[PDB]
Protein backbone atom coordinates (compact mmCIF):
# COMPACT_ATOMS: atom_id res chain seq x y z
CA UNK A 1 0.00 0.00 0.00
CA UNK A 2 2.88 2.22 0.79
CA UNK A 3 4.30 1.87 -2.93
CA UNK A 4 0.41 2.41 -4.22
CA UNK A 5 0.24 5.35 -2.52
CA UNK A 6 3.73 6.88 -3.90
CA UNK A 7 2.65 6.00 -6.90
CA UNK A 8 -0.47 7.74 -6.66
CA UNK A 9 1.04 10.83 -5.17
CA UNK A 10 3.68 11.07 -7.58
CA UNK A 11 1.43 11.46 -10.55
CA UNK A 12 -0.94 13.25 -9.08
CA UNK A 13 1.62 15.78 -7.95
CA UNK A 14 1.56 17.69 -11.62
CA UNK A 15 0.25 20.87 -11.34
CA UNK A 16 -2.65 19.80 -14.22
CA UNK A 17 -3.88 17.36 -11.64
CA UNK A 18 -4.13 19.58 -8.70
CA UNK A 19 -5.73 22.60 -10.92
CA UNK A 20 -8.33 19.93 -12.19
CA UNK A 21 -9.42 18.64 -8.81
CA UNK A 22 -9.33 22.19 -7.79
CA UNK A 23 -11.33 23.53 -10.69
CA UNK A 24 -13.79 20.46 -9.82
CA UNK A 25 -14.70 21.54 -6.89
CA UNK A 26 -14.83 25.33 -7.71
CA UNK A 27 -17.16 23.45 -10.16
CA UNK A 28 -19.12 21.95 -7.70
CA UNK A 29 -19.03 25.06 -5.14
CA UNK A 30 -20.56 28.05 -8.21
CA UNK A 31 -22.97 24.94 -9.44
CA UNK A 32 -24.51 25.43 -5.39
CA UNK A 33 -24.17 29.21 -5.83
CA UNK A 34 -26.47 28.89 -8.96
CA UNK A 35 -30.02 29.34 -7.87
CA UNK A 36 -32.27 26.09 -9.47
CA UNK A 37 -35.74 26.92 -8.47
CA UNK A 38 -36.02 29.62 -11.02
CA UNK A 39 -34.03 27.70 -13.55
CA UNK A 40 -36.71 25.10 -13.93
CA UNK A 41 -38.80 26.79 -16.41
CA UNK A 42 -35.83 28.30 -18.27
CA UNK A 43 -35.12 24.10 -18.85
CA UNK A 44 -38.95 23.61 -19.95
CA UNK A 45 -38.35 26.53 -22.31
CA UNK A 46 -34.85 25.06 -23.70
CA UNK A 47 -37.08 21.81 -24.44
CA UNK A 48 -39.65 23.28 -25.93
CA UNK A 49 -36.83 25.33 -28.21
CA UNK A 50 -34.88 22.34 -28.83
CA UNK A 51 -38.21 20.72 -30.06
CA UNK A 52 -38.71 23.32 -32.24
CA UNK A 53 -35.45 23.35 -33.76
CA UNK A 54 -35.49 19.56 -34.16
CA UNK A 55 -39.18 19.68 -35.66
CA UNK A 56 -37.67 21.86 -38.85
CA UNK A 57 -36.88 18.38 -40.40
CA UNK A 58 -34.12 36.71 -45.49
CA UNK A 59 -35.16 34.74 -41.89
CA UNK A 60 -34.27 37.90 -39.29
CA UNK A 61 -36.70 39.81 -40.50
CA UNK A 62 -40.04 37.97 -40.74
CA UNK A 63 -38.40 36.62 -37.24
CA UNK A 64 -38.95 39.86 -35.65
CA UNK A 65 -42.43 40.35 -36.43
CA UNK A 66 -43.28 37.44 -34.44
CA UNK A 67 -44.46 38.08 -31.55
CA UNK A 68 -43.14 34.36 -29.92
CA UNK A 69 -40.12 35.73 -31.14
CA UNK A 70 -41.02 38.98 -29.76
CA UNK A 71 -41.34 38.11 -26.31
CA UNK A 72 -38.71 35.75 -26.21
CA UNK A 73 -36.05 38.14 -27.32
CA UNK A 74 -37.24 40.42 -24.85
CA UNK A 75 -37.02 37.40 -22.19
CA UNK A 76 -33.58 37.01 -23.35
CA UNK A 77 -32.97 41.10 -22.61
CA UNK A 78 -34.05 41.13 -19.53
CA UNK A 79 -32.08 38.31 -18.49
CA UNK A 80 -29.33 40.12 -20.24
CA UNK A 81 -30.25 43.25 -18.09
CA UNK A 82 -29.77 40.98 -14.87
CA UNK A 83 -26.47 39.39 -15.12
CA UNK A 84 -24.07 42.31 -14.42
CA UNK A 85 -26.31 44.31 -11.85
CA UNK A 86 -25.05 47.13 -10.30
CA UNK A 87 -26.20 45.85 -6.96
CA UNK B 1 -16.95 42.46 -43.04
CA UNK B 2 -17.04 39.06 -41.93
CA UNK B 3 -21.25 39.21 -41.20
CA UNK B 4 -22.37 40.66 -44.48
CA UNK B 5 -20.37 37.80 -46.68
CA UNK B 6 -21.82 35.09 -44.02
CA UNK B 7 -25.40 35.76 -43.84
CA UNK B 8 -25.36 35.26 -47.37
CA UNK B 9 -23.81 31.51 -47.08
CA UNK B 10 -26.95 28.78 -47.72
CA UNK B 11 -25.16 27.27 -44.66
CA UNK B 12 -25.21 29.97 -42.05
CA UNK B 13 -28.60 30.88 -42.76
CA UNK B 14 -30.16 27.06 -42.42
CA UNK B 15 -28.56 27.40 -39.23
CA UNK B 16 -29.13 30.75 -37.46
CA UNK B 17 -32.83 29.61 -38.95
CA UNK B 18 -32.36 26.72 -37.00
CA UNK B 19 -31.22 28.83 -34.12
CA UNK B 20 -34.44 30.88 -34.56
CA UNK B 21 -36.51 28.22 -34.23
CA UNK B 22 -35.21 27.16 -31.05
CA UNK B 23 -35.76 30.94 -29.72
CA UNK B 24 -39.30 30.87 -31.09
CA UNK B 25 -39.45 27.40 -29.09
CA UNK B 26 -38.47 28.80 -25.46
CA UNK B 27 -41.11 30.91 -23.58
CA UNK B 28 -43.85 29.35 -25.47
CA UNK B 29 -47.27 30.63 -24.83
CA UNK B 30 -48.41 27.18 -23.81
C1 LIG C 1 -36.46 54.08 -49.81
C2 LIG C 1 -36.52 52.73 -49.15
C3 LIG C 1 -35.24 51.95 -49.29
C4 LIG C 1 -35.29 50.58 -48.66
C5 LIG C 1 -35.95 50.57 -47.30
C6 LIG C 1 -35.31 49.62 -46.32
C7 LIG C 1 -34.88 48.30 -46.94
C8 LIG C 1 -34.38 47.32 -45.91
C9 LIG C 1 -35.37 47.11 -44.78
C10 LIG C 1 -34.75 46.57 -43.51
C11 LIG C 1 -34.15 45.20 -43.65
C12 LIG C 1 -33.65 44.67 -42.33
C13 LIG C 1 -34.58 45.00 -41.19
C14 LIG C 1 -34.07 44.58 -39.83
C15 LIG C 1 -33.81 43.09 -39.71
C16 LIG C 1 -33.85 42.60 -38.28
C17 LIG C 1 -32.97 43.44 -37.37
C18 LIG C 1 -31.53 43.23 -37.69
O1 LIG C 1 -30.80 44.04 -38.22
O2 LIG C 1 -31.14 42.02 -37.32
C19 LIG C 1 -29.76 41.66 -37.55
C20 LIG C 1 -29.75 40.21 -37.96
C21 LIG C 1 -28.34 39.72 -38.17
O3 LIG C 1 -28.14 38.57 -37.33
P1 LIG C 1 -27.31 38.73 -35.98
O4 LIG C 1 -25.93 38.23 -36.17
O5 LIG C 1 -27.54 40.08 -35.43
O6 LIG C 1 -28.11 37.65 -35.12
C22 LIG C 1 -28.26 37.81 -33.70
C23 LIG C 1 -27.39 36.77 -33.03
O7 LIG C 1 -26.10 36.78 -33.64
C24 LIG C 1 -27.98 35.38 -33.12
O8 LIG C 1 -27.19 34.44 -32.41
O9 LIG C 1 -30.56 40.09 -39.18
C25 LIG C 1 -30.10 40.59 -40.35
O10 LIG C 1 -29.04 41.13 -40.49
C26 LIG C 1 -31.11 40.40 -41.44
C27 LIG C 1 -31.08 41.56 -42.44
C28 LIG C 1 -29.94 41.44 -43.44
C29 LIG C 1 -29.40 42.77 -43.92
C30 LIG C 1 -30.46 43.73 -44.41
C31 LIG C 1 -29.98 44.70 -45.46
C32 LIG C 1 -29.39 44.02 -46.68
C33 LIG C 1 -29.68 44.75 -47.98
C34 LIG C 1 -29.55 46.25 -47.87
C35 LIG C 1 -29.56 46.95 -49.21
C36 LIG C 1 -30.62 46.43 -50.16
C37 LIG C 1 -30.64 47.15 -51.49
C38 LIG C 1 -30.75 48.66 -51.36
C39 LIG C 1 -30.84 49.37 -52.70
C40 LIG C 1 -30.77 50.88 -52.57
C1 LIG D 1 -26.67 54.55 -51.92
C2 LIG D 1 -26.09 53.30 -51.31
C3 LIG D 1 -25.37 53.57 -50.01
C4 LIG D 1 -24.76 52.33 -49.40
C5 LIG D 1 -25.68 51.12 -49.45
C6 LIG D 1 -25.58 50.25 -48.22
C7 LIG D 1 -24.18 50.08 -47.69
C8 LIG D 1 -24.10 49.09 -46.55
C9 LIG D 1 -24.72 47.75 -46.92
C10 LIG D 1 -25.13 46.92 -45.73
C11 LIG D 1 -23.99 46.50 -44.84
C12 LIG D 1 -24.45 45.58 -43.73
C13 LIG D 1 -25.48 44.58 -44.21
C14 LIG D 1 -26.04 43.71 -43.11
C15 LIG D 1 -25.00 42.89 -42.39
C16 LIG D 1 -25.57 41.66 -41.72
C17 LIG D 1 -26.78 42.00 -40.86
C18 LIG D 1 -26.37 42.79 -39.66
O1 LIG D 1 -26.60 43.95 -39.48
O2 LIG D 1 -25.69 42.02 -38.82
C19 LIG D 1 -25.23 42.64 -37.60
C20 LIG D 1 -23.87 42.06 -37.30
C21 LIG D 1 -23.32 42.59 -36.00
O3 LIG D 1 -23.00 41.47 -35.16
P1 LIG D 1 -23.99 41.11 -33.96
O4 LIG D 1 -23.45 41.61 -32.68
O5 LIG D 1 -25.38 41.43 -34.36
O6 LIG D 1 -23.77 39.53 -33.99
C22 LIG D 1 -24.83 38.63 -33.63
C23 LIG D 1 -24.46 38.02 -32.30
O7 LIG D 1 -24.03 39.05 -31.41
C24 LIG D 1 -23.38 36.97 -32.42
O8 LIG D 1 -23.12 36.35 -31.17
O9 LIG D 1 -22.99 42.38 -38.43
C25 LIG D 1 -22.59 43.65 -38.64
O10 LIG D 1 -22.87 44.58 -37.93
C26 LIG D 1 -21.75 43.76 -39.88
C27 LIG D 1 -21.97 45.08 -40.59
C28 LIG D 1 -21.19 46.22 -39.95
C29 LIG D 1 -21.85 47.58 -40.07
C30 LIG D 1 -22.28 47.94 -41.47
C31 LIG D 1 -22.30 49.42 -41.75
C32 LIG D 1 -20.97 50.10 -41.50
C33 LIG D 1 -20.67 51.22 -42.47
C34 LIG D 1 -21.86 52.10 -42.78
C35 LIG D 1 -21.50 53.37 -43.51
C36 LIG D 1 -20.52 53.15 -44.64
C37 LIG D 1 -20.18 54.42 -45.40
C38 LIG D 1 -21.40 55.17 -45.90
C39 LIG D 1 -21.06 56.41 -46.71
C40 LIG D 1 -22.27 57.25 -47.05
C1 LIG E 1 -38.35 30.33 -51.56
C2 LIG E 1 -37.57 30.17 -50.25
C3 LIG E 1 -38.10 28.95 -49.50
C4 LIG E 1 -37.40 28.86 -48.14
C5 LIG E 1 -37.98 27.68 -47.35
C6 LIG E 1 -37.28 27.59 -46.00
C7 LIG E 1 -37.79 26.36 -45.24
C8 LIG E 1 -39.28 26.50 -44.98
C9 LIG E 1 -39.79 25.23 -44.30
C10 LIG E 1 -39.10 25.06 -42.95
C11 LIG E 1 -39.36 23.66 -42.41
O1 LIG E 1 -40.46 23.38 -41.87
O2 LIG E 1 -38.47 22.77 -42.52
C1 LIG F 1 -41.36 36.11 -53.34
C2 LIG F 1 -40.56 35.87 -52.07
C3 LIG F 1 -41.43 35.15 -51.04
C4 LIG F 1 -40.59 34.77 -49.82
C5 LIG F 1 -41.43 33.92 -48.88
C6 LIG F 1 -40.51 33.13 -47.95
C7 LIG F 1 -41.30 32.00 -47.29
C8 LIG F 1 -40.35 31.07 -46.55
C9 LIG F 1 -39.75 31.81 -45.35
C10 LIG F 1 -38.91 30.84 -44.52
C11 LIG F 1 -39.76 30.23 -43.41
O1 LIG F 1 -41.02 30.23 -43.50
O2 LIG F 1 -39.21 29.74 -42.39
C1 LIG G 1 -23.16 49.88 -14.46
C2 LIG G 1 -21.77 49.51 -13.96
C3 LIG G 1 -21.88 48.40 -12.91
C4 LIG G 1 -22.58 47.19 -13.52
C5 LIG G 1 -21.61 46.01 -13.59
C6 LIG G 1 -21.20 45.61 -12.18
C7 LIG G 1 -20.92 44.11 -12.14
C8 LIG G 1 -19.55 43.82 -12.77
C9 LIG G 1 -18.53 43.58 -11.66
C10 LIG G 1 -19.01 42.45 -10.76
C11 LIG G 1 -17.92 42.09 -9.75
O1 LIG G 1 -17.08 42.95 -9.40
O2 LIG G 1 -17.86 40.92 -9.28
C1 LIG H 1 -16.21 51.89 -45.22
C2 LIG H 1 -15.04 50.97 -44.89
C3 LIG H 1 -13.81 51.81 -44.54
C4 LIG H 1 -12.62 50.89 -44.29
C5 LIG H 1 -12.91 50.00 -43.09
C6 LIG H 1 -11.81 48.95 -42.96
C7 LIG H 1 -12.09 48.06 -41.76
C8 LIG H 1 -13.46 47.40 -41.92
C9 LIG H 1 -13.70 46.43 -40.77
C10 LIG H 1 -12.74 45.25 -40.89
C11 LIG H 1 -12.86 44.36 -39.65
O1 LIG H 1 -13.93 44.35 -38.99
O2 LIG H 1 -11.89 43.65 -39.29
C1 LIG I 1 -10.98 43.90 -52.09
C2 LIG I 1 -11.62 43.33 -50.83
C3 LIG I 1 -11.78 41.82 -50.98
C4 LIG I 1 -12.28 41.22 -49.66
C5 LIG I 1 -12.28 39.70 -49.77
C6 LIG I 1 -12.27 39.09 -48.37
C7 LIG I 1 -11.89 37.62 -48.46
C8 LIG I 1 -11.65 37.06 -47.06
C9 LIG I 1 -12.98 37.01 -46.30
C10 LIG I 1 -12.77 36.32 -44.96
C11 LIG I 1 -13.07 34.83 -45.09
O1 LIG I 1 -13.04 34.27 -46.22
O2 LIG I 1 -13.35 34.15 -44.06
C1 LIG J 1 -31.61 42.63 -52.41
C2 LIG J 1 -31.74 41.11 -52.46
C3 LIG J 1 -30.99 40.58 -53.68
C4 LIG J 1 -31.19 39.07 -53.78
C5 LIG J 1 -30.58 38.39 -52.55
C6 LIG J 1 -30.95 36.91 -52.54
C7 LIG J 1 -30.35 36.24 -51.31
C8 LIG J 1 -30.85 36.93 -50.05
C9 LIG J 1 -30.33 36.19 -48.82
C10 LIG J 1 -30.99 34.81 -48.74
C11 LIG J 1 -30.35 34.01 -47.62
O1 LIG J 1 -29.81 34.60 -46.65
O2 LIG J 1 -30.36 32.75 -47.65
C1 LIG K 1 -46.44 35.78 -25.46
C2 LIG K 1 -46.45 35.92 -23.94
C3 LIG K 1 -46.31 34.54 -23.29
C4 LIG K 1 -45.02 33.88 -23.77
C5 LIG K 1 -44.06 33.71 -22.59
C6 LIG K 1 -44.68 32.76 -21.57
C7 LIG K 1 -43.57 32.00 -20.85
C8 LIG K 1 -42.90 32.90 -19.82
C9 LIG K 1 -43.41 32.54 -18.42
C10 LIG K 1 -43.18 31.06 -18.15
C11 LIG K 1 -43.54 30.74 -16.71
O1 LIG K 1 -44.39 31.43 -16.10
O2 LIG K 1 -42.97 29.78 -16.12
C1 LIG L 1 -44.53 48.58 -48.32
C2 LIG L 1 -45.39 47.32 -48.35
C3 LIG L 1 -44.64 46.11 -48.89
C4 LIG L 1 -43.56 45.59 -47.95
C5 LIG L 1 -44.12 44.94 -46.69
C6 LIG L 1 -43.44 43.62 -46.34
C7 LIG L 1 -43.85 43.06 -44.99
C8 LIG L 1 -43.25 41.69 -44.71
C9 LIG L 1 -43.45 41.14 -43.29
O1 LIG L 1 -44.58 41.28 -42.80
O2 LIG L 1 -42.47 40.59 -42.74
C1 LIG M 1 -23.76 46.41 -56.71
C2 LIG M 1 -22.81 45.28 -57.09
C3 LIG M 1 -21.52 45.29 -56.27
C4 LIG M 1 -21.72 44.90 -54.81
C5 LIG M 1 -22.08 43.44 -54.62
C6 LIG M 1 -21.30 42.77 -53.49
C7 LIG M 1 -21.79 41.36 -53.16
C8 LIG M 1 -20.92 40.68 -52.12
C9 LIG M 1 -21.45 39.34 -51.57
O1 LIG M 1 -21.92 38.55 -52.41
O2 LIG M 1 -21.37 39.14 -50.34
C1 LIG N 1 -36.97 45.57 -52.15
C2 LIG N 1 -36.09 44.85 -51.14
C3 LIG N 1 -35.88 45.66 -49.86
C4 LIG N 1 -34.85 45.04 -48.92
C5 LIG N 1 -35.26 43.68 -48.38
C6 LIG N 1 -34.20 43.07 -47.47
C7 LIG N 1 -34.60 41.80 -46.70
O1 LIG N 1 -35.61 41.91 -45.96
O2 LIG N 1 -33.91 40.78 -46.85
C1 LIG O 1 -41.78 51.32 -46.52
C2 LIG O 1 -40.74 50.26 -46.87
C3 LIG O 1 -40.53 49.25 -45.76
C4 LIG O 1 -39.40 48.27 -46.04
C5 LIG O 1 -38.94 47.50 -44.80
C6 LIG O 1 -39.80 46.29 -44.50
C7 LIG O 1 -39.36 45.44 -43.29
O1 LIG O 1 -38.13 45.31 -43.14
O2 LIG O 1 -40.25 44.94 -42.57
C1 LIG P 1 -18.75 50.83 -50.68
C2 LIG P 1 -18.85 50.18 -49.31
C3 LIG P 1 -20.29 49.94 -48.88
C4 LIG P 1 -20.42 49.47 -47.43
C5 LIG P 1 -19.76 48.12 -47.16
C6 LIG P 1 -19.88 47.69 -45.71
C7 LIG P 1 -19.45 46.26 -45.38
O1 LIG P 1 -20.04 45.35 -46.00
O2 LIG P 1 -18.55 46.10 -44.52
C1 LIG Q 1 -26.92 48.21 -54.45
C2 LIG Q 1 -25.86 48.32 -53.36
C3 LIG Q 1 -25.83 47.11 -52.44
C4 LIG Q 1 -24.87 47.27 -51.26
C5 LIG Q 1 -25.10 46.25 -50.16
C6 LIG Q 1 -24.41 44.92 -50.42
C7 LIG Q 1 -24.56 43.86 -49.32
O1 LIG Q 1 -24.52 44.29 -48.15
O2 LIG Q 1 -24.69 42.67 -49.66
Amino acid sequence: GDKVLDILVKKADTEETANTLKNLLLLFGTLGMLDVKQLEPLILKVNAGVASAVEQKFDIIRSLKDPEINKSITLLFSFLKGMGQDT
